């Protein structure tokens, strides 16, 4: 299951063959034998291994310890597990033997030169195959998207040289260990080499100096850098560091392969190894994780928003970043901040959005720092749904198939979308199967609109929660059976223009409003069997939050604050305030909230955001992006 | 697994639903039951399946036979198995009960409308993937390679009409059933349609008169057409005619979609059903198979070796198709015969080289007939490895895989070909995975030029043939030890320059002449070890063939005529005939030839080819092409 030579022999001259350690070299000749042959001989020098075996079974069996039988349908093997100290200091001498005369009827000398030639970075096997699954092998390359050196304001991939002293741990190592006789390399040339596909996709950097020059990490292989002669500075193993330069994308299947190659100039190639990495994708995380860090804008008329944010995030331990101005609100619009992971250095990476004007400046400027890495996708072409249309779910089983890092949600229409450049981005990414939604019906159009995950310890971990004009149908309709139908909703709230302060009654039978809301219902309901169908949920996991919608065309804004689109942080959500009907000085809408939602161990903590949100089609989690600590599940043994 | 739509009624007015027969649909309400409601029953129409089932368990129960306790966590599963005759001629109530008042508290009522809309072409189940193996399914269609009009000199792809009777046999039938009221139609609209991307790789005619008029065939799916609305002119079932335009290739996957989708535009869908067809690939036959068509050139000093093709061809039942002047003799190196395979007609396919400029006009011309598909092609930038070094192995099993249908075997070099879209073509085509092989050391470089299969009833079915410089030696030195070194080779044989007649002595004697043959040989036994790796063969099934080799360069033409690439047909090959050293009045070199086929049942008879090949680097299988019954084994079930 190893290389295989043929080196042939001559009973005239002797030869003097190259062979690499551990590699199997089968001995034939030339020509006939002696013509009166019935036996033979064959004898190694220390270090050389000979092995005798039939052609047709695998059994081998030392071979230099007696006089043989002819037979030509046997066969010698030689191998030597230990390089040479000097040119031909070992060799294979068959004797040919006849029963008439006493004295050997003919020899046949093969000088051996062992060099122990091998490219290995972490062969986690054939070691030129990348498979899936726990029993699975292949080394993992990240993509370097980060910024570690501060004199640069550009990303770390762009530079052909290594001018920082810790950028060093997001490549990865490979080492080449070239054991043998120098003299020998005198005649033999050593190239490593690879693609010009695979060289467009990474970077390859020799070392010249260990540990401390940032000008001794020589550029060795690059986009028109394919192929480099390694000079052996160090002797008998040479490190090189190798970084990504993209993500795998539509054409990008995700695999390099570096070949390091010995050469007979003095060209004929008589060895070659290969080694084999994949670029780690993109992974997102969903609101079942643990919060690290909550983002917030700070606008012209943001005064206590930011403030409920910051004294409600404060009991999951985040770090609440804040921006001064936004230019203008969105920061879950404009970025998505997922994570590549690598056995050495998994690093979170930002997603940029397309959707620019407002926050375009943001991720590029001020989030991408030592560990933040940062991709982003522009069409050449428009987006209109983008990244408050994308969003993750938790693991789940569906189809049969396991999806142990959940899959992506986007939306879209069935008849006919988020751009195409985007869908191959994470369809690429192929470790969270992505689920295309029904979304074209609202007015701003994205997935976290309706749809929610919330951490619970029961049932599956987690629970999703669909808006459902049913339960506020429900809500309403029992809130009438008692008399509270004069409860007015918008009652306590600060109105500069007056919104319209409407009942219960007046909802209720309000018939445009209803059958509206009936439609709506249809919707998340269709997207409620998609949802169950590819994520494998029962209704054990699926709760309805009661949510109106309003409209001023034919499609669809909330009506008043929606309480699904909320800030999930592990054990405390922050909701929007609703507003709901006051029955006995508490709003009921809150109270059904809590009554959904406590239960399962979380603290539901209501904040007032009808003049900076939902009044621009926004809610909290409109307005706080997130990013959690990563899966403890490895991405390497998915087997897509 | 089926579908699954949740159709909400109200206890306020009923609803009309339209729904699709064989899908469940939901049951449930908008708002909340009555307010004392305890009990409940359904009713449904005759024809109308109500089943009852908790959301926990899958456990279906009827529904229409009790009155069952309320409970929130029931469900209620509608389906109506056959479509309506009109519209909403069957319905499902729902009353809603309690123990105080002996009357129904409520009614809801939910009116159905079923049509019955079904596409299927030939479902091999999801019926929206293809998988492999035995245990797959989906549907197979062809590319439509052929001229079966004779009115057109144009491929039948190019045409958008259908001008010939019986090219609807290389298409593929899809059936799409619309059963149901006809009122319904004048509400809801019916449209096939496809990917733009599927669109360009084939075409769909819609029938508007059965089985008579070319122009009844209407184009509906094509290039630009990407949908189309089927009017339902023959009444609850329609049928189209698909055929393939492209093969499967390195951006296309193979597989194509069409779908079916009613639209309620007085447009909402609300079913949408898929067809996916496979394009099946091009299969290459090896010498193993019975051959059906033998192909030979007539040039303008090509006397006796088309009458010896002709009698050697006459013992295996051959049709000896012959060319007049072939503009010129390489009529294997321009075309290669294989064949695409439908479970309704398979048809033979030639592959036209880019080498071009002798037999260039042949292919397109005079080889596709009726049922004879033509492919080439054609880089953009230049083919000099080309059909002679394009050659297929019999089936074989290696690295643990099995290949039923050999695998492809072309030639090139380690450290660098044949032309990249041909590699990319045999690649694309999945059934046959090739392995390149080192031809790059010949002078035209051609991978028959060393190696042949030949079928042997005995250890697996064949032998695989290499030419062997030491097999050679072996001969010419045990001939030495009888006294026949001064026996000549080239004795024997029409001699207008008088090629130099080299005797035994001579040949053996001569040091560049045989270190150049050990060089030879050692290239051979790379191939030889590659080849016994990737075909998983042992000895027993390599026999080894004397040829020695020529030079006037750094590459590598044949000494006296190449015994390998000789016509295999069955039971019977033609080899050229080497001219050999005469010993007994019968040339060695046959004698040995004959020692080494014809113990497995094979006949050898040898044709003078020496001036009219073999002086332009040429044998018989050089100057012979054949076409092979294809195999029995079916491509589909190959799990690649
Ligand atoms: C949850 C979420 N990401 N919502 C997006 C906010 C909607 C936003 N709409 C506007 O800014 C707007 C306000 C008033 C008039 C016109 C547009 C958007 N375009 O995404
Ligand atoms: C087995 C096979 N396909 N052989 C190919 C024939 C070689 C041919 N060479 C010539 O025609 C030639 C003759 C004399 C001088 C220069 C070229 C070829 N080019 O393929
Ligand atoms: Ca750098
Ligand atoms: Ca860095
Ligand atoms: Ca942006
Ligand atoms: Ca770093
Ligand atoms: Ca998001
Ligand atoms: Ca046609
Ligand atoms: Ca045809
Ligand atoms: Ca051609
Ligand atoms: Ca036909
Ligand atoms: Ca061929
Ligand atoms: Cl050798
Ligand atoms: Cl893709
Ligand atoms: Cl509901
Ligand atoms: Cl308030
Ligand atoms: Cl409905
Ligand atoms: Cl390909
Ligand atoms: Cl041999
Ligand atoms: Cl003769």
């Amino acid at each position: 299951m190893s290389l295989q030579r043929i080196v042939r022999v001559s009973l005239e001259h002797p030869t003097s063959a190259v062979c690499v350690a551990g590699v199997e070299t089968l001995v034939d000749i030339y020509g006939s034998v002696p013509e009166g042959t019935e036996m033979f001989e064959v004898y190694g020098t220390p270090g050389v291994d000979i092995y005798i075996s039939p052609n047709m079974e695998r059994g081998r069996e030392r071979a230099d310890t007696r006089r043989w039988r002819f037979d030509a349908t046997l066969e010698i093997i030689v191998v030597m597990n230990s390089p040479s100290n000097d040119l031909n200091d070992s060799h294979v001498q068959i004797s040919y033997h006849s029963s008439h005369e006493p004295l050997p009827l003919a020899y046949a000398v093969l000088y051996l030169t062992c060099v122990d030639i091998s490219l290995d970075c972490d062969l986690n096997v054939d070691k030129r195959q990348w498979v899936w699954g726990p029993s699975g092998y292949g080394g993992i390359l990240l993509v370097n998207c980060d910024r570690d050196d501060p004199s640069c304001d550009v990303q770390d991939n762009c530079d052909q040289h290594v001018h920082c002293l810790q950028d060093l741990e997001d490549m990865s190592v490979m080492v080449l260990r070239t054991q043998g006789p120098a003299a020998l390399f005198d005649d033999h040339k050593l190239v490593l080499h690879t693609s010009s596909y695979d060289a467009k996709r990474a970077q390859v950097f020799h070392i010249c100096g260990p540990e401390d020059v940032c000008e001794a990490y020589r550029h060795v292989l690059g986009q028109d850098k394919v192929s480099y002669e390694v000079p052996r500075l160090h002797g008998d193993e040479e490190r090189f560091f190798v970084e990504g330069l993209s993500f795998p994308d539509a054409g990008f299947t995700g695999l390099i392969s570096f070949h390091v190659t010995l050469l007979d100039d003095s060209a004929s190639p008589i060895f070659t190894d290969t080694v084999v990495f994949r670029v780690a994708p993109w992974i997102m995380t969903p609101s079942t994780l643990p919060p690290l860090e909550v983002y917030v804008c700070r606008v012209r008329n943001n005064t206590c928003f930011v403030d409920a944010v910051a004294e409600l995030a404060r009991k999951a331990g985040c770090k609440l970043t804040i921006c001064p101005q936004a230019e203008n609100r969105w920061i879950q619009d404009e970025m998505e901040l997922g994570y590549v992971q690598a056995p050495h250095k998994t690093l979170p990476v930002v997603f940029d959005s397309p959707r620019n004007g407002e926050l375009q400046d943001f991720p590029y400027k001020r989030i991408l720092g030592p560990d933040f890495g940062y991709v982003t996708r522009e069409p050449r072409d428009s987006g209109l749904d983008s990244f408050g249309n994308l969003e993750v779910s938790p693991p789940v089983v569906a189809n049969g198939k396991e999806y142990p890092l959940g899959r992506i949600l986007i939306g879209g229409n069935l008849p006919g979308r988020v751009t195409q450049v985007v869908r191959d981005f994470l369809h690429a990414q192929k470790v969270q199967p992505p689920v295309e939604l029904f979304v074209d019906w609202l007015a701003v159009g994205h997935v976290d609109e309706f749809l929610s995950f919330v951490p619970a310890p029961d049932g599956k971990g987690f629970r999703m929660l669909l808006a459902s004009p049913g339960a506020c149908f429900k809500l309403f309709q029992e809130k009438q059976k008692c008399g509270h139908g004069r409860a007015l909703l918008f009652q306590g709230v600060v109105d500069d223009e007056q919104v319209k302060t409407i009942s219960i009654n007046q909802v209720l039978s309000n018939k445009d409003l209803i059958n509206y809301n009936k439609f709506v219902q249809s919707c998340i309901d269709w997207n409620r069997e998609v949802l169950k169908r590819e994520l494998g949920l029962a209704e054990c996991d699926i709760i309805d939050i009661p949510q109106l919608f309003k409209t001023e065309r034919k499609k669809a804004t909330a009506f008043f604050p929606d309480l699904v689109n909320m800030l999930v942080l592990g054990k405390h959500l922050g909701i929007p305030k609703p507003f709901g009907p006051i029955i006995n000085g508490c709003c009921c809408l809150e109270e059904k909230v809590r009554s959904l939602l406590e239960p399962l161990g979380l603290h539901c903590t209501f904040i007032d955001d009808f003049t900076p949100y939902h009044m621009l089609h926004g809610e909290v989690h409109c307005g706080t992006n997130v990013c959690r600590k990563p899966f403890s599940f490895k991405w390497w043994n998915m087997v897509p």
